[PDB]
């Protein structure tokens, strides 16, 4: 069973620079292509998962209510059109935290890392960090650095379905 | 010469709000299933996309424009991002009590396309929608999430 472990922001949709929280429907925005695009990675066998890092979600730098609104939204526009996510995982935390699920580290996705869960050598993380090429070091999989010039969701789409 | 889909906004493209008819809050923005990838494989196919939408009253205190602009540019981003372009959006924003030339199923907003005209579409959830078609003088589909819906007329129109 081959994975796409995707990253939220900057990824799925673009990622506000100013203070790196979608906390408002106007700085929702989707990436380009990145539905037809995981419609094309789910019809070759891939099952998708999301994973994102939202410093300090339910707390008031960043309340839950600010992010539901969009997050929601862009789940109801993914389901809708057929883009299905086999679980949502988050680490609310803040980095000075330590806490044991923010990415790279591997907590969030502990039951695929148990030893048939996943085929690793076609599993992936795809994200636009560093952080998301390091899970995957981290997690024993390949790891996609999402760029919307130079690795992008057609791109993408084509690299992993390419036989 | 160029097919062309007339498609209906609220209740076709999106969901149709069951209370008030207005999606005037991004709360009550959603997609109906499959319209992206039918509409790509449709643009695929050599349709072009033209967005007719009759907005009760707005601009007016029951419906101001700020409150229409939010969720409609949303849903132009979801579409434009993905893929999906409209050569126009066409919008006949007065009450029906107005009795205006622009309301479908008047056929002014579309004049200047007045294209294949036997291989050309209104679609839409309403029965005028469906007059619109007969107006115009081209095919009329009666868009239903669960009788006729995306998947469906990508299929029969590909
Ligand atoms: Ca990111
Ligand atoms: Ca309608
Ligand atoms: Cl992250
Ligand atoms: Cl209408
Ligand atoms: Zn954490
Ligand atoms: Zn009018």
């Amino acid at each position: 069973q081959k994975y796409l472990f995707i990253d939220r922001d900057g990824t799925l949709i673009s990622e506000p620079p100013s203070d790196f929280q979608v906390d408002r429907f106007d700085k929702l925005a989707f990436e380009p292509g990145v539905i037809p695009q995981l419609l094309k990675l789910q019809k070759a066998g891939y099952k998708l998962v999301m994973i994102t890092n939202q410093d300090g979600l339910g707390t008031q730098s960043f309340p839950q209510a600010d992010f539901d609104g969009p997050h929601n939204l862009m789940m109801q526009i993914f389901t809708s059109q057929g883009v299905q996510f086999d679980e949502v995982l988050i680490c609310p935390h803040l980095p000075a935290d330590e806490c044991d699920c923010r990415k790279p580290k591997v907590k969030l996705v502990e039951r695929y890392l148990a030893e048939q869960a996943m085929d690793r050598a076609n599993s992936y993380v795809i994200g636009d960090r560093a952080t998301d090429i390091q899970l995957a070091e981290n997690m024993g999989i390949n790891g996609l650095r999402y760029d919307r010039e130079t690795l992008n969701w057609p791109m993408i789409g084509e690299q992993l379905t390419r036989r």
